[PDB]
DNA sequence: ATTATGACGCT
DNA sequence: AGCGTCAT
């Protein structure tokens, strides 16, 4: 009862860019705006691989991971923008720089945690408190929430989508108790007002649209964000959780989309997140471990305590390339040339990072894959990163991997390498 | 031949 | 440390 924690202590948002790489290309090339279009990397093999898809193109069934030649079968008028190639490889610099544009705007409102190239968590608890006091107990007008959905509403006692949105928003606002400054529902609502402001700022200052989730923790905020995309935001209240989770496949919750989630389903014989409430914490810990068990017990009740970490910059800077099928590297000269290409991109990015962010990487991680292994990485080795010099880094990378070569002949490389990966890690202030 | 990343957990 | 998982 009264001592039962409800995980309503924080206001957390997740802001995620809509079809991000496509918007970056659409800003650059107005011919692509408001069109079925996708971003592709490489081209020779099956037209290139799609990595981002506009919502117009999704209507035709175009998806990520599709070959462009195959996407064209679904959508003959599909427009394409290609990822830049430098030093023989895809180069994602344009999108990383566009990401920084957005992250720096978000950071004006609150502490953010960079969660991917196109999304960040926001801890809005303090900002909400401040806005609540400037608000002096006045009601919140629907006009302040023009793109907000309230998950679970409307309910009870109609045709258009925007009509439904407003109906639900009005039910929510009509029920709000605005003279309690510690009401979690009110806090979420004020959070949503701030996120409208944040999203407007992002669009005004970059041209990019985004969606957002507002809830009491990161997992619910992420889930919320996806419920109404694109260009909308969704508030998931604590009270909405039992109905929301009652038909929510376990795999939809962040961290449960893989083997652990499959094991929860198989071992317990359930399908939906809500069904987890019928197990004791000890039961869940017995199957999934102490940490996962406790996390699942709380999470299926809408409760999670993972903090929004104050980190805007990536912790590592890496460069990787696959060499599939017959392109697998089979000579020492090949392996060395590509290590140099990777190292040259890495040096460029590291040198910029040092100037921008007052830090230096101190460790170089080298990873490779060998033909026939279908693990992502076959082998990882580290060495000291003491100078931002591509020839040195590529020589050092070669040194730590050269013994992987089972070939008798020095020139030849066996078994052929199907992936190379250089990663700069362990940053120190500089 | 579903590529190029990036964070965090386990032992 | 080196490997595995999950993610976008
Ligand atoms: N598996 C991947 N491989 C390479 N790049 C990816 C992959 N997944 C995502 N990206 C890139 C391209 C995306 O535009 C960008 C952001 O990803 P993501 O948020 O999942 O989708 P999205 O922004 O393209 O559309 P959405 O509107 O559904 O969020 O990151
Ligand atoms: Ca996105
Ligand atoms: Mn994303």
């Amino acid at each position: 009862g009264p001592h039962m924690a409800t995980g309503q202590d924080r206001v957390v948002a997740l802001v995620d860019m809509d079809c991000f790489f496509v918007q970056v290309e659409q800003r650059q090339n107005p011919h692509l705006r408001n069109k079925p279009c996708a971003v592709v990397q490489y081209k020779s093999w099956k037209g290139g691989g799609i990595i981002a898809v506009s919502y117009e193109a999704r209507a035709f069934g175009v998806t990520r991971s599709m070959w462009a030649d195959d996407a064209k079968k679904l959508c003959p008028d599909l427009l394409l923008a290609q990822v830049r190639e430098s030093r023989g490889k895809a180069n994602l610099t344009k999108y990383r720089e566009a990401s920084v544009e957005v992250m720096e705007i978000m950071s004006r409102f609150a502490v953010i945690e960079r969660a991917s190239i196109d999304e960040a968590y926001v801890d809005l608890t303090s900002a909400v408190q401040e806005r609540l006091q400037k608000l002096q107990g006045q009601p919140i007008s629907a006009d302040l929430l023009p793109s907000t959905y309230i998950e679970g509403l409307p309910q009870g006692p109609t045709v258009q989508k925007e009509g439904m949105r407003k109906q639900g928003l009005f039910q929510w606002l009509d029920s709000l108790q605005i003279d309690n400054l510690t009401s979690p529902d009110l806090q979420l609502t004020v959070g949503a007002v701030i996120v409208e402001e944040m999203r407007a700022a992002i669009e005004r200052e970059t041209g990019f649209q985004c969606s957002a989730g507002i809830s009491h923790n990161k997992v619910l905020a992420k889930l919320a964000c996806g419920l109404n995309k694109p260009n909308r935001q969704t508030l998931v209240s604590h009270g909405s959780v039992p109905q929301l989770f009652s038909q929510m496949p376990i795999r939809k919750i962040r961290s449960l989309g893989g083997k652990l989630g499959a094991s929860v389903i198989e071992i317990l014989g359930i399908e939906y997140m809500g069904e987890l409430t019928q197990f004791t914490e000890s039961q869940l810990q017995s199957h999934f471990g102490e940490k996962n068990g406790s996390w699942l017990y709380a999470m299926c009740r809408g409760i999670e305590h993972d903090p929004v970490k104050p980190r805007q910059l990536p912790k590592t800077i890496g460069c990787s390339k696959n060499f599939p099928g017959k392109t697998a590297l089979a000579t020492r000269e090949q392996v060395q040339w590509w290590l140099l290409q990777l190292a040259q991109e890495l040096e460029e990015r590291l040198t910029k990072d040092r100037n921008d962010n007052d830090r230096v990487a101190t460790q170089l991680v080298v990873s490779i894959r060998v033909q026939g292994d279908k693990r992502l990485s076959s082998l990882r080795r580290c060495c000291a990163l003491t100078r931002y010099d591509a020839h040195k880094m590529s020589h050092d990378a070669f040194t730590v991997i050269k013994n992987c070569n089972t070939s008798g002949i020095q020139t030849e490389w066996s078994p052929p390498l199907t992936m190379l990966f250089l990663c700069a890690t362990k940053f120190s202030a500089s």
